């Protein structure tokens, strides 16, 4: 009997669920006692709510506590009968005062430097008989030396937003805490240096003729011999010469990474001016080349998003009023990706006629904060408004998806689809990709979920459906600190049962981090999976569960920067 | 009643101790038992003996439980009536294994960055109407943006290797592990690189003149128009313009590691030779001109113990015959230093009649280390002698001042003067002293320490005192990682009771990093204190406890390196 809690800690004015798992499919008592951990004195009192099975999910049976209504600051403890939890703390901005600097710590232990940085002044551009000098930038994982805008451009619908989104989240979460004493001067000055440090490496990555390289690749074999400029295939990584990257390859967040630096009052190693220029001829060679890169040929769901991002960001860097108009073009075009079926009302469709349903492992919060982008820069009332319900019909659909099946945690659910396969809604991914391989832990995926949640408020009408995305986002977040099956801290040093990746060959998690996490199982995906025994020790597989990548933390450095700012924003209207 | 262990661990075949902490004079019951925490079945019993009060220390009084005859790998917690251990792991290369990558990435996330370094490739030089680029290196501690090869420089007794200190640790714990398995070879690269980066800072930091500046200053402001090459004094931080670095302050190590990194396979943005010549032109700088940087004039102890590693380290990448002859000098000029007195037997002396001993809050393990690296490179037999048996005495001194009060901790006791006090043996350095402000937790010392006794144990005779030496360490290295009064791991990240520097100003404490520690007393030093309630939140006193700072985390990180080799060498020596 566990009883699973937010390792690290809840907000005074916010959502505060605790999850009894146990195999017993009845208890004893129904009411959980919350006890102050230093008197020991019980505080408050709160009823235990059956919730029973869920999917087919192994750890048996789960009881919700909901303390939402208790608000007072300090450290306490759930217990019922048989168990009790460890120790978390209620107050303001927790999550953002107790993680935020070594999230920035994560990341600036993660440049490049040394024997890979030397050799990356000087990288083979794959039979192209030259050489770049693409310096700087992060690795991408704990076990991979190698450098992304994107990946996995061969499977169409599965291609991450890399190094850019890292360069995006960090200057998008500047900008939402810009002027508010939540973050300190100096945590400013920090997170400003790191984003910078990707905003010189995406220039470097720009050729000459005006597209991104997509990928510094080494076969994952951490020889700097093997570092290539290309892309690849499969699991087996073969690599080829279509290393141009299209908007939903990494040229697009790339553009809008850009972008956004320039808008800064300092910058790196080049200046605001030289930002401007290499975003501005980055997108309009995309306007003239895109569909040369893809690898299918036709732009999708992908591709309109970080376009939107790129037109957008543009938009507000040079205030010049056909970025306005790219801007209304992309949002028009993404609008148009949601689509109603069989099965479920107003889905993300990755292909045209919704065949095949966005689901995304890194990112899928991402045409509504795209969307979110637009709604911000766009000027008069009635243009607007197909778009305003466009949202708040996706902001829905995360909801109503999420509650369809037996949910406790809250943990966003999707609409997937397998190659050979129909249609299903999901807790995860789907295994049978167009990939042939690829499928990982999800933790980018939720960073993003709760992100969009905290930031597509202000464009929800109904207080109700803004309070239920209060709820979907804090659900997300404490999933990838603790609040889950596993009873694990995915933040590496915090709480506890932090997993590591491989370190008997030197490939260490780095405290900040925040690996992938928890997948539908491996043989059954309505199970559910992290390290399972047969998969454990195989080398080719146990990738998916405790390998750190950088979208993971990023993607939860914006999502509590965002919490952060919806709670000030609350505070805020409460005195007027 | 606490029951206090290694918040992380113990070597399988090692000493193993825990300590009964309570306010009681007598227990009811003085059997501990050991208990695995899986199973949570009793797998082994153990004798509790009392050992009472220490010195003036506030806790009350001290039972001690020994374990180390228990030689199980496995999780465990130990039990006595009223209390409980928390849970740590017996097994080989136990803070190796789990400690030393965090370290790396603590190094690389303190990294000088941004508009630091930036403005760092544009120095003013204080009253010498021009600029140096001395962009690299490290940030002294967690509320210091500043890079010093030293300070405290007016004091003369006080000189702490800073930055040079990092690097030559780095280059000495690799090659003690060169040839082994115990780390991999990732992690190897990684030091390099950390090293490697240092190194180049350090050459950067070399006049044209053949010295090294000392500081890189801001006056505590984190404002990079106040960043001005120069030396300070008292706490105010007064800036004047005697920034040549003397042996003792920064330059001798400076020379050392300089000299180490040159042996190395690969090198950084200078190569082998460019690290090579930029040794021996300090080195030969400093035979000429030493006695006009040091404020008194006279070299001391210091001097002595720098200048011997600069000579020792030059002999090994050079192989030139003279620098053997400087290592001959420098040691018997050394060994000098060790006199017998009233009070103490073989202590070690500050200036030269003995009426100031040696105490050093960073770096006191330091003498005997340089002697050890003397007695290595030393090729016949009989000229080693009048040194080996004062290594010896120095050994024994250290044993027998830790031993000579109640002492169930091991924390490493020392021969103390104030300013206008006699001299008296005690666990901590004193307040009242040269600087007329200076004194910190002396985590640094104890790695260091333990650091020394690990080194040392070849070039000591009795297999007896090696014994001793091998509790001595293992003494201070539980110290730093829990093992201490206040039931705190000193190691940012790992175990529990993590203390913050300043996170409400930005200054935050960094992941893998070691803060300064425990003290004694601020107003009786026989008593003990960390963040004291009347210290606590004075912003001028309370620094000396929570900061981190760079030399820790080396000493600590050379020390879990000389441990690791010592486990492998005493397993080595069981097979045949």
């Amino acid at each position: 009997s566990l009883l699973l809690t937010n390792h690290i800690g809840y907000e005074r004015l916010g959502p505060k669920k605790a999850i009894i798992q146990t195999e017993q499919p009845h208890l004893s008592s129904y009411t959980a006692q919350l006890i102050c951990a230093t008197s020991e004195q019980t505080v408050a009192t709160f009823a235990v709510e059956e919730q029973g099975k869920v999917a087919n999910w192994h750890q048996g049976y789960f009881y919700l506590i909901d303390f939402s209504s208790f608000t007072d600051s300090g450290d306490y403890f759930l217990q019922v009968e048989d168990s009790r939890s460890s120790t978390f703390t209620v107050g303001e901005h927790i999550l953002l005062n107790q993680t935020l600097s070594d999230v920035i710590h994560y990341f600036k232990s993660q440049r490049c430097g040394g024997v890979f940085d030397q050799q990356d002044r000087q990288v083979p551009v794959l039979n192209a008989n030259q050489t770049a000098d693409v310096h700087g930038g992060w690795y991408d994982a704990s076990g991979d030396v190698s450098k992304y805008l994107s990946h996995l451009s061969y499977a169409n619908y599965l291609n991450p937003q890399q190094t850019p989104m890292v360069v995006w989240n960090i200057l998008k979460g500047l900008s939402l805490l810009e002027g508010s004493e939540d973050i300190a001067a100096f945590t400013r000055t920090r997170l400003i240096e790191e984003a910078l440090f990707g905003a010189d490496f995406l220039v470097r990555m720009q050729n000459e003729k005006g597209f991104f390289y997509m990928t510094v690749f080494d076969k994952w074999s951490k020889d700097t011999a093997q570092r290539e400029i290309c892309a690849y295939e499969t699991q087996l990584g073969h690599k080829f010469d279509d290393y141009q990257a299209g908007f939903r390859q990494g040229g697009g967040v790339a553009i809008a990474a850009l972008a956004a630096a320039s808008r800064l009052g300092v910058h790196g190693e080049y200046d605001q001016q030289k930002y401007r220029n290499a975003a501005e001829n980055g997108y309009w060679h995309l306007k003239e080349h895109n569909t040369q890169y893809l690898n299918d040929g036709e732009e999708n769901i992908i591709d309109e998003y970080c376009a939107l991002l790129a037109s957008v960001e543009l938009f507000k860097a040079t205030k010049e009023t056909r970025y306005l108009e790219e801007s209304r073009l992309w949002a028009q075009r993404l609008v148009a990706r949601q689509m109603s079926d069989e099965q479920i009302q107003h889905f993300w469709s990755a292909n045209q006629d919704g065949s095949r349903p966005y689901f995304h492992a890194a990112e899928a919060g991402l045409p509504t904060i795209a969307l979110c982008e637009y709604l911000a820069i766009e000027d008069d009332s009635v243009q607007t408004e197909s778009v305003k319900c466009i949202v708040n019909r996706a902001c829905e659909f995360e909801i109503k998806i999420s509650n369809k099946v037996t949910n406790p945690f809250g943990y966003p659910r999707q609409y997937v689809k397998g190659v050979n396969e129909s249609k299903r809604d999901a807790f995860f991914v789907a295994h049978n990709n167009e990939s042939g391989y690829w499928w990982q832990g999800e933790n980018a995926r939720l960073g993003s979920l709760a992100t969009m949640a905290y930031l597509a408020q202000p464009h929800i009408a109904s207080q109700e459906i803004q309070q239920q995305l209060s709820v979907f986002a804090q659900d997300a977040l404490n999933w990838i600190v603790g609040l889950n099956p596993y009873d694990m801290c995915m933040l590496d040093g915090h709480g506890r049962n932090n997993p590591d990746y491989l370190p008997q060959y030197g490939f260490f998690n780095a405290k900040g981090g925040v690996c992938n996490g928890i997948t539908g199982g491996f043989e059954d995906e309505e199970d559910i999976a992290f390290n399972p025994p047969a998969q454990k020790d195989d080398m080719l597989q146990n990738w998916r569960w405790g390998e750190q990548w950088i979208p993971h933390g990023a993607w939860y450095l914006l999502a509590i920067m965002s919490q952060a700012q919806h709670i000030s924003q609350l505070a805020t209207s409460k005195n007027i």
